């Protein structure tokens, strides 16, 4: 497992005991609102997993691993199961240490990879700095590790956010980084162990940004096998060129515009074009870049619009764009969500509405994705390009031997039957476009201008007809 390979695979992000479950429980108290662990065995995957394939997605992002504090901190819980507070045990709320090695020596078999998110730098502690332990910290024992306590302040500096305390009294995330060989060194040789067995074949950081530049390199080579980091910040020159350290990169900066235009039917799309090419060079991509969309601390993004149209063009450009596209566990059933708190909700909290509206054009879609690379790989690195940009966007993605796929979105549930010519995209005249998902025929001929006829936002990508063969995709019957 590692970098190259990666890069192709679409992403599913869980929690677990929100979400697996060999129960099924359909009606199992768990409200947000109240907290708490909701009994709910991680092994729940072996029973579980058919809700990823059904949609095209190839890589398991679950949550931390360990094993916190049991306590219900007035908060409430760690459930979010981000934390640290003993890393070196793995915890039981999920279920059974040997059972995980299990549940991916499984699927690993059976399909798809391994993705382990990790916080490194803060040890999660119930106090304030000054009422601190020190004694329940292992791989610690002693503060040292750790390092002094100061609020993180003046915020734009970058001379304190890498160093300083991050956290509320209430509770106090413990800064470990003495500054010096000791820290990394240390949790250096721990994650490539880690690894070892148990699974591990991609790995991620909730702690990037404030790192300081040196830890990132250092550990996403202790363990070989593809990173992610993860924290945020979102503005090309900064976000992006950390792809250098690390591996994968978050685009916290390409969400959050995609948010902003998208939700409001005139919206903003200019701020997007301008976007994409940002990115496209002022990262080091390779195709090494991440595509969220809601995002746990966040509010899925239906915290605004409560329309498919304005939901799916997004999902879709997300997917289809460059960079994992990850569909964030609950996407899929149109679960509005809430900034915290109440983010987390058991993907099965219902039985699996297994075909719903986002389960079909995850499949569909996703799938085409995947499909053409197998026939005639090459649409990775593709610079998922800009072509045109108007009321609406259209962009180019992957290879020569008519193996193009050209994709034109606009938004409004509100609909208004929409019959437009694709700029760019560039084909020979004649040649004849499948619709996607739903199906329907695109006639690129005359004098080379596409004819691309949209409907609200059905999002619509324009793939060439003829390298398709005999097989699924769209109209076949198979
Ligand atoms: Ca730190």
């Amino acid at each position: 497992a590692t970098p190259a390979d990666w890069r192709s695979q679409s992403i599913y992000f869980l929690l677990t005991d929100r979400f697996a479950r060999t129960d099924g429980s359909t009606t199992a108290t768990c409200n947000t609102a109240d907290q708490k662990y909701c009994g709910g065995t991680w092994q729940g995957i072996i029973d579980k997993l058919d809700y990823i394939q059904g949609m095209g997605f190839t890589a398991i992002w679950i949550t931390p691993v360990t094993a916190q504090l049991p306590q219900d901190c007035a908060y409430g819980d760690a459930y979010t199961g981000y934390w640290q507070t003993d890393i070196y045990s793995l915890n039981e709320n999920y279920g059974t240490a040997d059972d995980l090695k299990a549940l991916s020596s499984a699927l690993h078999e059976r399909g798809m990879y391994l993705m382990v998110d990790v916080v490194a730098n803060h040890m999660g502690y119930d106090g304030a700095g000054s009422s601190v332990d020190y004694s329940v910290f292992k791989p610690f024992s002693s503060q040292d590790y750790f390092h002094p306590f100061c609020f993180i302040q003046n915020y734009e500096d970058q001379t304190q956010v890498e160093d300083c305390w991050l956290g509320d009294n209430t509770v106090s995330l413990p800064d470990l980084d003495t500054t010096k060989d000791v820290v990394k060194n240390e949790w250096y040789d721990w994650v490539g162990s880690l690894v070892s067995n148990y699974s591990i074949d991609g790995l991620r950081i909730d702690t990037v940004k404030h790192v300081q530049k040196d830890f990132w390199p250092g550990y996403n080579k202790a363990a070989g096998v593809y990173c992610i980091g993860e924290v945020l910040d979102g503005d090309p020159a900064y976000t992006c060129p950390y792809q250098n350290v690390m591996d994968g990169v978050l685009n916290y900066p390409i969400y959050y515009p995609l948010l902003n235009a998208f939700k409001s039917t005139s919206g903003s799309m200019d701020d997007l074009y301008n976007m994409i090419n940002t990115v496209k060079s002022d990262c080091p991509d390779s195709t090494l870049l991440g595509t969220f969309v809601e995002n746990h601390d966040n509010p899925r993004f239906a915290s605004y619009t409560n329309d498919i149209a304005l939901a799916k063009n997004v999902a879709a450009f997300i997917i289809l764009n460059d960079g994992l596209p990850i569909i964030y566990a609950g996407q899929e059933q149109h679960y509005a969500g809430g900034n915290d708190p109440a983010n987390r909700e058991a993907t099965w909290l219902s039985g699996y509405p297994t075909d719903s509206e986002l389960y079909k054009l995850i499949a569909s879609a996703n799938a085409i994705r995947n499909y053409a690379i197998s026939k005639d790989t090459g649409f990775v690195t593709y610079k998922n390009p800009y072509i045109k940009d108007d009321t609406t966007i259209a962009m180019r993605k992957g290879t020569d031997g008519s193996q193009i796929v050209t994709i034109l979105s606009n938004k409004g549930a509100s609909g208004d039957s929409y019959t437009l010519s694709l700029s760019g995209a560039s084909y020979t005249a004649g040649q004849q476009l499948t619709e996607v998902i739903g199906c329907t025929t695109v006639t690129v001929g005359s004098d080379g201008n596409v004819p691309v006829p949209m409907a609200g936002g059905l999002p619509r990508v324009l793939y060439p007809t003829e390298k398709l063969a005999g097989s699924k995709i769209c109209s076949d019957s198979s």
